[PDB]
């Protein structure tokens, strides 16, 4: 602790915030990370494991849930700056064996912006390729695709499915080969690897119960990612422009475009967004719109990527709760890692205290 440091000031607001959180929610270990600046910090808290016991450190792994999708969708957008994709165009002319289906009526960004009507989870039986086809064949939306918002990862499987396929590659190897080492998030993975494996913190469920996401059909697409705070706050700082990383910055930015309303919110590729300064109410309404369907606007033509804006994703798994907001306009980004799924209420409550301290009133 030192007096003239805003370092100091900043770990005080966060220890104070993150103490009792992790008190009251029994959250056994958390890493929180902090760009302003230019400066980076990052904060750890309890324990990765409680048996045998390990403190979160930095190269603690974190199970993110749906920030995965906004990596999906990272994807999409380096297709398509890279000429691969068009979002306008329809699942079917990308996937010709759902041609004749639904999905001729379906385009690429609804799958990316909740549009489609898919439902919020795949049907539990869905085991392979084979059934998964003839599921989505047999499918139809109960409203014309883009009339409604239904937040799916079914729908963000097909989104990085269909970027992955135009870059030659799969998911998997995109993700792990491709977007993940050029962003430089080199402790990021899908499946992590032997040598890791001793930082994969465990997450507690409902009952304390120690547990790692199973990954299943399209899984990786929209919940796989195990990764570090650190990485994390790289993957804001890049998408705020801030590091000689020019394909991918383009497609970073690009995800922020806004191509529909709903609710409080601007639904971009993904990531989701509200007018900033933005007021606590509608923030945390904002993120409460994860089960249940909404009418859905266009923004035609589309919001162009911005600064002046709050924008944010909530991700879980059983045993993890994860945020991520970030506010281009003023340089400053929050991570929140936890290896409990406490509410998200919250996660976004102290993320807004947190990034309201960072500068003075004006
Ligand atoms: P985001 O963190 O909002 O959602 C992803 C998490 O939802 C749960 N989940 C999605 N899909 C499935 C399936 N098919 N089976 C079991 N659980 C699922 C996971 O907790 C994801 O991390």
């Amino acid at each position: 602790h030192h007096a003239n440091i805003d370092e100091s000031k900043i770990k005080d607001t966060v220890d104070d915030l993150i103490q009792p959180l992790m008190q009251k929610n029994n959250i056994p270990g958390m890493s929180v990370a902090v760009t302003v600046n230019g400066k980076n910090y990052i904060y750890n808290y309890g324990l990765a494991a409680k048996q045998p016991q390990q403190p979160v450190t930095e190269n603690t792994l974190f199970e993110v849930g749906s920030l995965s999708k906004t990596f999906a969708a990272t994807l999409a957008s380096y297709a398509q700056v890279s000429g691969k994709l068009s979002l306008d165009q329809s699942v079917s002319h990308y996937v010709p064996e759902l041609r004749g289906s639904s999905f001729d009526h379906v385009s690429v960004l609804n799958v990316g912006t909740h549009t489609s009507g898919l439902q919020l989870f795949m049907p539990e039986d869905i085991k392979n390729t084979t059934q998964l086809m003839a599921y989505l064949k047999a499918w139809k939306p109960a409203d014309a695709a883009g009339t409604h918002r239904v937040y799916s990862n079914i729908g963000t499987g097909l989104l990085g499915m269909i970027a992955a396929k135009s870059l030659g590659v799969s998911y998997e190897d995109a993700i792990e080969k491709t977007l993940l080492p050029q962003l430089g998030m080199h402790h990021s993975y899908l499946k992590v690897p032997a040598d890791q494996m001793e930082n994969y913190a465990w997450g507690y469920n409902k009952k304390d119960e120690p547990v790692h996401v199973n990954m299943e059909i399209l899984g990786n697409e929209a919940y796989g990612i195990k990764t570090t705070s650190s990485d994390l706050l790289r993957y804001v700082q890049a998408n705020m422009g801030q590091l000689k990383l020019a394909k991918m910055q383009q497609a970073l930015t690009a995800t922020h475009t806004g191509y529909f309303k709903s609710g409080e919110i601007t639904q971009d590729l993904m990531w989701e967004q509200l007018p900033y300064p933005v007021s606590l109410p509608n923030l945390l309404t904002g993120n409460d719109m994860a089960m249940t369907k909404s009418v859905a606007t266009p923004i035609v033509p589309p919001l162009p990527p911005q600064e002046n804006v709050w924008i944010n994703k909530t991700g879980s798994t059983n045993g993890f709760g994860a945020y991520i907001a970030f506010v281009p306009a003023k340089k400053m980004g929050i991570v929140m890692l936890a290896n409990k799924n406490y509410s998200i209420d919250q996660r976004v409550t102290v993320a807004y205290k947190i990034l309201s301290s960072l500068e003075g009133n004006k």
